[PDB]
């Protein structure tokens, strides 16, 4: 199946958000990122994607289709706006083995805060 995500300047959660910021998927599903507003992209955060998943980085203002294979959690950011908290969590399969590790990982306070709301 395909899950559609919008990249926006402002959304329910504040400025610079992925909608939805919590994406539940299964191996083989696609995640389509659509920059509704300009100045956004999607990029995998180093060490915040499952063991064996490939790193990715879309072009700014480009529609981007990600195919998810490896089960586990993925924390993706917007390159330009990561520091303002523009992130999304992709959970592939049940009880992602690396979820606790991602929650614990070093990241900007703003990011960490949103991560906490998205998980809740
Ligand atoms: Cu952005």
């Amino acid at each position: 199946e395909n899950i559609e995500v919008h990249m926006l300047n402002k959304g329910a959660e504040g400025a610079m958000v992925f909608e939805p910021a919590y994406i539940k998927a299964n191996p083989g599903d696609t995640v389509t990122f659509i920059p509704v507003d300009k100045g956004h992209n999607v990029e995998s955060i180093k060490d915040m994607i499952p063991e064996g998943a490939e790193k990715f980085k879309s072009k700014i203002n480009e529609n981007y289709v990600l195919t998810v294979t490896q089960p586990g959690a993925y924390l993706v950011k917007c390159t330009p706006h990561y520091a303002m908290g523009m992130i999304a969590l992709i959970a592939v399969g049940d009880s992602p083995a690396n979820l606790d590790q991602i929650v614990s990982a070093k990241k900007p306070k703003i990011v960490q805060e949103r991560l906490e709301k998205v998980i809740a």
